[PDB]
């Protein structure tokens, strides 16, 4: 049955709620993002009313092939009615389309869904600012204080110059970027629009893309594999065997492969700076390991919460065990006695 995390009190709503059949009393099915693990459930069979985002929704359509009638696009910044209460969408700052959602209840309880989120301090001269948050359902996958990582920019500016660097020293160098659900598409653009080149990508990588209003985007991307300097492939190609492999491929037009693995945290964020990277090499073959997050570091997610202030937090990630949860409420006391709310 579907957990008490995924339902909004005094409504008949529910958020990522979609591998527990039919909900008893939900009017509404709410998505924040399209990961797997959140639209989980959902496919043409389905048969309620869905709210998302306008990306959210070009996915669901054209990747799940849930019918037009059932999907409900919502832009963002804008207070809307739906089933006669009052909700925002706001930018999550994690992959293309994925909100947050802000619940105005009719009895004056405000509550915040962050949904997948990388806190960021632009968040707090949003909507959120003009009135006092009660509730939150907060995004907590690196709420221990382990987890730093560098800014997104940091890690852009890396890639970039790494890339630059090698292909300038050898004209017949291939860049090959992993990859395995939408999210993070900022490191391969990047690299090609240094490189002057379109990212090449297998047909149902580039249908992805294609839903994802980036502007420019026929500019960007191609099917045309041979005609682009920079691949994308399946993360689970990212090794020196899949590598090599590709590479004959390509009708020995490269000679050699840079690859990047865009990772989540990993033990080594706690001594290494990005400028200290050193890829991992086989013989014409590289791979840099990045630590490009889609979601709050420690410190970013304390920041959010010390100045959002709510009465009370519910978490959303890591709440399978007793341990997890006994450690986030901990961290979130500490929080509270420090900031004073
Ligand atoms: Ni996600």
């Amino acid at each position: 049955t579907c957990p008490f995390y995924k339902k909004i009190p005094g409504t008949g709503f529910t958020v990522d709620a979609f591998q527990y059949g039919v909900v008893e009393g939900c009017t509404a099915y709410f998505l924040t993002h399209f990961h797997s693990d959140h639209y989980a459930g959902l496919s043409k069979h389905f048969t309620f009313p869905v709210y998302c985002s306008e990306i959210t929704g070009n996915l669901l359509k054209n990747k799940l092939h849930v019918q037009e009638q059932y999907i409900h696009p919502l832009p963002l910044d804008t207070e809307c009615i739906v089933n006669g209460v009052k909700v925002v969408l706001l930018d999550a700052n994690h992959c293309p389309g994925a909100v947050m959602i802000l619940f105005y209840l009719p009895n004056g309880t405000v509550i915040l869904h962050t949904g997948d989120f990388r806190a960021d301090p632009s968040m707090e001269r949003s909507l959120l600012a003009d009135q006092k948050v009660h509730m939150l359902y907060l995004d907590t996958t690196y709420c221990s204080p382990e987890y730093t990582f560098p800014s997104q920019q940091e890690v852009i500016r890396f890639a970039i110059n790494t890339a630059f660097e090698a292909v300038t020293l050898n004209p017949h160098a291939l860049v090959v970027c992993g990859t395995y659900s939408i999210g993070k598409e900022k490191v391969f653009l990047a690299i090609a629009d240094v490189l002057g080149s379109k990212v090449g990508m297998s047909q149902e990588k580039y249908k992805t893309l294609q839903c994802l209003n980036i502007p420019e985007i026929n500019s960007l991307i191609t099917t045309d594999m041979c005609s682009s300097l920079v691949h994308l492939l399946p993360m689970m190609q990212i090794n020196f065997k899949g590598l090599q492999s590709h590479l004959k491929k390509c009708g020995g037009k490269y000679n050699q492969i840079l690859a990047f693995r865009p990772t989540g945290w990993t033990h080594s964020n706690k001594f290494t700076r990005i400028a200290d990277v050193i890829p991992q090499t086989k013989g014409n073959i590289s791979i840099y390991g990045i630590p490009y997050s889609e979601h709050s570091s420690y410190l970013e997610m304390k920041r959010f919460v010390q100045w959002l202030k709510p009465q009370k937090i519910i978490p959303t990630v890591n709440v399978g065990t007793w341990k997890s949860r006994s450690t986030m409420e901990k961290y979130f006391r500490e929080w509270k006695l420090e900031a004073g709310y």
